RNA sequence: CGCAUAAAGAUGAGACGCGUUUUAGAGCUAGAAAUAGCAAGUUAAAAUAAGGCUAGUCCGUUAUCAACUUGAAAAAGUGGCACCGAGUCGGUGCUU
DNA sequence: CGTGATTCCAGCGTCTCATCTTTATGAT
DNA sequence: ATTGGAATCACG
């Protein structure tokens, strides 16, 4: 019945747990051992850590599922096209589609001729010579008027449908207009035709180059405006240019229409809004817009076509043919020049696929960029390659037709080519004439994002509802699918239930009931004071209703002056009015009401009580649907109430956002006695004038009981389902779940006695490609040429100094100069907010400067002079997204207030008190699971106090009192951090009960200027220290009030050092059955290997290739009989099989038949043992091996290095220096100098451990030789290399490390034969309960 | 108190472009062959987790998972204490 | 001629839309 | 980046 406490450190890859007593001692208990081994009881300390792999997200799974859906839908598209052509093709070529379907098979497996298109070699060769590429055939079919073979027509249509281009552009793109300059001149002429007072003159400006430039859209607009004399970016011409290029312009200011009238041409609603804009100004202006529309295409098409469109109606096919012709010409010229200049390289360029030459560019794995990088030095070191070099710099040398950059092709181009082909060939083939709409729909059909998968209740990701129970095709999609209901469900399935009534859905944020609720909430909280009042009083119901009718329904916002004058002075005739409890401007307002009043021009319609649900439906319809058609079809049922103009005005209006309260709570539930709702009480509460919080905090009112009863099961979820509801990374959710499970197990271990306290801390927790994307966007938006100066690699940009240099355009960010790319390691990286105020080391709070002294004073924000100097550059960086809003706000804080003492004190406080929501959720879960007993008067009995700590407290405790931590030594540091968390939390809640509200989960009212808080929180951990800065403290600390020994410096520190020096710590790696992909996604070429996995049942890997490297879900220990020799005699073998992910379901269906098929016979089902990954085996001398897979092992022992060695390593390695004053820093340096021999000792330790467990003889000899080689190196470098050295003895998968210049590879244990005779250990989640099975006895 | 913005992240849906694999695009000449020289090279079909049944324009890489017993499953149950110590836990006394 | 040491290799870019939470800035 | 699969390679 001894009282104890639990300490926990939560991480994404570890959960450390510890049990402490009143003395802060870690108990040790004898735990029973199950199994067939002679061992029956083992002594174990109640401290350890659970290790597991990081919890993966579902992004990869979602992407692969979407890819599967896309592939299935593309195959169906092809099937639809074939079924359209089925009869006519069968009349023309019976087995053409069969040959297409079996084109993948080898000649042996084909049931028809090997030539798919024509079925004979002569016609196939003739076709391939006449049409070298599919685009030649497409252009021929588009342009030629002669009757063509149906097979070629189908091939062109299938090539268009299968690869149909993106749908990011809505509307119709006419390929006829391509010239940028011509359409720009047309737009200028139209503008001058309508505007004579200030005509636009753009003659002498290279429109093509500027408008089709490779810079950003914003920078293109800025360049054009700069080259336009007397024109503004926000002007009418500037807005037209922005619309044409793609940036959405606001057209209100240009015409003073008082309506935004935003027009984005890519958006489909543009036309409607365009018409709206016309109704505001006139009809002729659209002509200019019309020209602008054309200009838009003139940009986009010019990016992809770059070909004449007057000769042919298929500009894409013409562009691909031009690419093919240029490729042929350049290839011939390059071959001739190479033969005449550098013959010895010719093979390497044109025959060896291994290199990145033309042979590797066509036949090998080399890409266009790799081929260009390989061939540029050759072109430079040659004559007559000027045109080739020009094309290469333009990325237009030997280009393929199917390349990575074809993603910019809109679907309109392919649709136009398809329409042209169908028009050409409809006369000869009647079915093409009849089914032209069908093929166009097949090409153009796209499932709306709000419809989702077309399932029939067998999918967990589907929400669509079907009007009729019939199979869905692209031609009857609009008739079968209930688009409105599906669109509503798309929003409603992902939205939030209100926290009070989980069954009900929340109202839209712009719902009229929501706004009335907020306004009445604010009005009830109004404490008016005027002359003739003995006491301040709240407003009554009638007065509040009159104010709402007069003030809020006639004004968008209500201020105190309007309340005093228009209501108190006009009606109440009181000229003296002082308000209390509210600010000048009321937060709540009737915005939706005013918008509806403007739209419908009627007050009685809005104010009618009986029809307000119609308006609540209106706002819901406007919130739910984004496409205007859905809103139109939903509001067509309301056509009679409004007019056609009113409907057109309502259609454009769109609302966004959802509230936090449901309709049933606000106005559905009623008090039993009164018969009034929450809104009714808000309207007329009486003299009380209770607000919403007091409404849901009133015991007498039935609302509290109704709210409690609605969540009769609370969340109504299991532990796992409750944790899944938390917002955060999946890895941290996995850590939380493991934490809860280990807490339950620890409670079970201690005799079902709940701990007095549970202290918990939680940690704060490719990139290069993100950096490349960010720098590209920023430089393109800014318009700089810094990137072109030096091509920086993805790994090279990882340097923080270089990253800041590139993000700041190479300039010093505080002054007006430019830094040098080669003068690195000289500039300083300084934080905008001092590290004392805010410990942030991210890019958003770091700035590279030539000298930090230019920042001014380092005790505050950068000075006002720096802000005045570089505000323009900071804003320019912000507009380029090189710096974020937070960074810019921190930079310009000096002009807006700088940093006050209160803010600094708050920043100091918020580094000790945990204010993260995820930690609060963990504390709530633990408190709910550890406090199940209720006090009689509706109170929780807090038998277990849940305390939340921050890592800063434990880190300071470690640093100040020589309890140093090195993560490379072993995984004991997790358990040690958990124990230190427990000790610190228990001591803090012992000495300072008043801080429970800050630390213990729950709400407490015990609270007891800026400098007082600053030094109170700064010295909240100073009662552990013997001396302060030079005041001293007593050896034994006292609680105060009630006398308790919270800390004893003469005893407790020794106990802590003994605990941290304990060799036995329960380090358990969570065994997991591996799940994921079946094998590597890379399809391998055909080879005579048994390790290849067929991609289909009928595709033999020796003839078609396939995947390899399967992922083993779990191994299976099976003893059985195998056939040996020609006689196939039965030999007894006990072996691991390693059931893979692909074979897991087959094995679990029936293991006996699976093992019989694998080759093993007489398998024993009972003796079959399932071993997931990281299964623990003990062999001899304490050597432990974890089962990485069926044929690989991992190190499973830990090096219990003495605490003195860890402290010496931490002191000598200078972790961010020693972070101490010169006195103690010199003392620690002397400690290192006089304890230099510890290094040798540490090496000895490692060596002996390596000889006892690791058994890496070659690596151990190599590392010993390396250590002897660099014995004369400085102590700091030797200590750092020795810290790196511990990777050899680390627990887990072997990894390669580096000792100075020498590198040591990983010694992998690729044999699992030893563990077949070892002792398998099943460890519970804490490792205290173990089951040891001696496998040699099987 | 709330409100605005930004950033980050989670989840879900709809698309695009590649990549990879096999086949098709009779390679020619001198050769007995080994080969040597020369010619050509851009494209397409199919698959893109094996596959499953619920047969859908669906689902298949997330989360969960020591052992034993009771079980569709969710899950439920199973493991004395104190003291001395310490090379991954041992010893002693009490108890069962 | 098995067997330990050594080497190599691993699907990847883009866009549109919606909902949510959390952190960090401020206005008021 | 990582760590298991696969092939290659040196060799006693
Ligand atoms: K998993
Ligand atoms: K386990």
């Amino acid at each position: 019945d001894k009282k104890y406490s639990i300490g926990l450190a939560i991480g994404t890859n570890s959960v450390g747990w510890a049990v402490i007593t009143d003395e802060y001692k870690v108990p040790s208990k004898k735990f029973k051992v199950l199994g067939n081994t002679d061992r029956h009881s083992i002594k174990k300390n109640l401290i350890g850590a659970l290790l597991f792999d990081s919890g993966e997200t579902a992004e990869a799974t979602r992407l692969k599922r979407t890819a599967r859906r896309r592939y299935t839908r593309r195959k169906n598209r092809i099937c639809y096209l074939q079924e359209i052509f089925s009869n006519e093709m069968a009349k023309v070529d019976d087995s053409f589609f069969h040959r297409l379907e079996e084109s993948f098979l080898v000649e042996e497996d084909k049931k028809h001729e090997r030539h798919p298109i024509f079925g004979n070699i002569v016609d196939e060769v003739a076709y391939h010579e006449k049409y070298p590429t599919i685009y030649h055939l497409r252009k021929k079919l588009v342009d030629s008027t002669d009757k063509a073979d149906l097979r070629l027509i189908y091939l062109a249509l299938a090539h268009m449908i299968k690869f149909r281009g993106h749908f990011l552009i809505e509307g119709d793109l006419n390929p006829d207009n391509s010239d940028v300059d011509k359409l720009f001149i047309q737009l200028v002429q139209t503008y001058n035709q309508l505007f004579e007072e200030n005509p636009i003159n753009a003659s002498g400006v290279d429109a093509k180059a500027i408008l089709s430039a490779r810079l950003s859209k914003s920078r293109r607009l800025e360049n054009l405006i700069a080259q336009l004399p007397g024109e503004k970016k926000n002007g009418l011409f500037g807005n037209l240019i922005a619309l044409s290029l793609g940036l959405t312009p606001n057209f209100k200011s240009n015409f003073d229409l008082a309506e935004d009238a935003k027009l984005q041409l890519s958006k489909d609603t543009y036309d409607d809004d365009l018409d709206n804009l016309l109704a505001q100004i006139g009809d002729q202006y659209a002509d200019l817009f019309l020209a602008a529309k054309n200009l838009s295409d003139a940009i986009l098409l010019s990016d992809i076509l770059r070909v004449n469109t007057e000769i042919t109606k298929a500009p894409l096919s013409a562009s691909m043919i031009k690419r093919y012709d240029e490729h042929h010409q350049d290839l011939t010229l390059l071959k001739a020049l190479v033969r005449q200049q550098l013959p010895e390289k010719y093979k390497e360029i044109f025959f060896d696929q291994s290199k990145n030459g033309y042979a590797g560019y066509i036949d090998g794995g080399a890409s266009q960029e790799e081929f260009y990088k390989f061939i540029k030095p050759i072109l430079e070191k040659m004559d007559g390659t000027e045109e080739l070099l020009v094309k290469l710099n333009r990325e237009d040398l030997l280009r393929k037709q199917r390349t990575f950059d074809n993603g910019s092709i809109p679907h309109q181009i392919h649709l136009g080519e398809l329409h042209a082909i169908l028009r050409r060939q409809e006369d000869f083939y009647p079915f093409l004439k009849d089914n032209r709409e069908k093929i166009e729909k097949i090409l153009t059909f796209r499932i709306p994002y709000y419809v989702g998968p077309l399932a029939r209740g067998n999918s967990r990701f589907a929400w669509m509802t079907r009007k009729s129970e019939e199979t869905i095709t692209p031609w009857n999609f609009e008739e079968v699918v209930d688009k409105g209901a599906s669109a509503q469900s798309f929003i409603e399935r992902m939205t939030n239930f209100d926290k009070n009534l989980p069954n009900e859905k929340v109202l839209p944020k712009h719902s009229l009931l929501y706004e009335y609720f907020t306004v009445y909430n604010e009005l009830t909280k109004v404490k008016y004071v005027t002359e003739g009042m003995r006491k301040p009083a709240f407003l009554s119901g009638e007065q509040k209703k009159a104010i709402v009718d007069l003030l809020f329904k006639t004004n968008r916002k209500v201020t105190v002056k309007q309340l005093k004058e228009d209501y108190f002075k006009k009606i109440e005739c009181f000229d003296s009015v002082e308000i209390s409890g509210v600010e000048d401007r009321f937060n709540a307002s009737l915005g939706t009401y005013h918008d509806l009043l403007k739209i419908i021009k009627d007050k009685d319609f809005l104010d009618n009580e009986e029809n307000e649900d119609i308006l609540e439906d209106i706002v819901l319809t406007l919130t739910l649907f984004e496409d205007r058609e859905m809103i139109e079809e939903r509001l067509k049922t309301y056509a009679h109430l409004f007019d056609d103009k009113v409907m057109k005005q309502l259609k454009r209006r769109r609302y966004t956002g959802w509230g936090r309260l449901s309709r049933k709570l606000i106005n559905g539930i009623r008090d039993k006695q009164s018969g009034k709702t929450i809104l009714d009480f808000l309207k007329s509460d009486g003299f009380a004038n209770r607000n919403f919080m007091q409404l849901i905090h009133d015991d007498s009112l039935t609302f509290k009981e109704d709210i409690q009863k609605a969540q009769v099961s609370g969340q109504g979820d299991s532990l796992h389902e409750h944790i899944a509801n938390l917002a955060g990374s999946p890895a941290i959710k996995k850590g939380i779940l493991q934490t809860v499970k280990v807490v339950d197990e620890l409670v079970k271990v201690m005799g079902r006695h709940k701990p007095e306290n549970i202290v918990i801390e939680m940690a704060r927790e490719k990139n290069s490609r993100e950096r490349m994307k960010r720098i590209e966007e920023g430089i393109k938006e800014l318009g700089s040429q810094i990137l072109k100066e030096h091509p920086v690699e993805n790994t090279q940009l990882q340097n923080e100094k270089l990253y800041l240099y590139y993000l700041q355009n190479g300039r010093d960010m505080y002054v007006d100069q430019e830094l040098d790319i080669n003068r690195l390691s000289d500039y300083d990286v300084d934080a905008i907010v001092p590290q004392s105020f805010l410990k942030d080391d991210s890019i958003d709070n770091k700035v590279l400067t030539r000298s930090d002294k230019n920042r001014g004073k380092s005790d505050n924000v950068p000075s006002e002079e720096v802000v005045k100097k570089m505000k323009n550059y900071w804003r320019q960086l912000l507009n380029a997204k090189l710096i974020t809003q937070r960074k810019f706000d921190n930079l310009t804080k000096a002009e807006r207030g700088g940093l006050s003492e209160l803010d600094k004190a708050g920043f100091i406080k918020r580094q000790l008190v945990e204010t993260r929501q995820i930690t609060k959720h963990v504390a709530q879960i633990l408190d709910s699971r550890m406090n199940t007993k209720y006090d009689e008067n509706d109170k929780l009995i807090r038998e277990v106090k849940v305390i939340t700590l921050k890592s800063k407290l434990v880190s300071d405790f470690r640093k100040d009192f020589q309890f140093y931590k090195v993560r490379e030594i072993n995984n004991y540091h997790h358990a040690h951090d958990a124990y230190l968390n427990a000790v610190v939390g228990t001591a803090l809640i012992k000495k300072y009960p008043k801080l429970e509200s800050e630390f213990v989960y729950g709400d407490y009212k015990v609270y007891d200027k800026a400098t007082a808080k600053y030094f109170f929180y700064s010295n909240i951990m100073n009662f552990f220290k013997t001396e302060i800065t030079i005041r001293k403290r007593p050896l034994i600390e006292t609680n105060g009030e009630t006398g308790e020994i919270v800390w004893d410096k003469g005893r407790d520190f020794a106990t802590v050092r003994k605990v941290l020096s304990m060799p036995q710590v329960n380090i358990v790696k969570k065994t997991e059955v591996q799940t994921g992909g079946f094998s590597k996604e890379s399809i391998l070429p055909k080879r005579n290997s048994d390790k290849l996995i067929a991609r289909k049942k009928d595709w033999d890997p020796k003839k078609y290739g396939g995947f390899d490297s399967p992922t083993v879900a779990y191994s299976v220990l099976v003893v059985a009989k195998v056939e040996k020799g020609k006689s196939k005699k039965l030999k007894s073998v006990k072996e691991l099989l390693g059931i893979t992910i692909m074979e897991r379901s087959s094995f679990e269906k029936n293991p006996i038949d699976f093992l019989e098929a694998k080759g093993y016979k007489e398998v024993k089902k009972d003796l079959i043992i399932k071993l997931p990954k990281y299964s623990l085996f003990e062999l001899e001398n304490g050597r432990k091996r974890m089962l990485a897979s069926a044929g690989e092992l991992q190190k499973g022992n830990e090096l219990a290095l003495p605490s003195k060695y860890v402290n010496f390593l931490y002191l000598a390695s200078h972790y961010e220096k020693l972070k101490g004053s010169p006195e103690d820093n010199e003392q620690k340096q002397l400690f290192v100098e006089q304890h230099k021999h510890y290094l040798d000792e540490i090496i000895e330790q490692i060596s002996e451990f390596s000889k006892r467990v690791i058994l890496a003889d070659a690596n151990l000899d190599k590392v010993l030789s390396a250590y002897n080689k660099h014995r004369d190196k400085p102590i700091r470098e030797q200590a750092e290399n020795i810290i790196h050295l511990f990777t050899l003895t680390n627990l887990g998968a072997p990894a390669a490390f580096k000792y100075f210049d020498t590198t040591i590879d990983r010694k992998r244990y690729t044999s699992t034969k030893e563990v077949l005779d070892a002792t398998l250990i099943h460890q519970s989640i804490t490792g205290l309960y173990e089951t040891r099975i001696d496998l040699s006895q099987l």
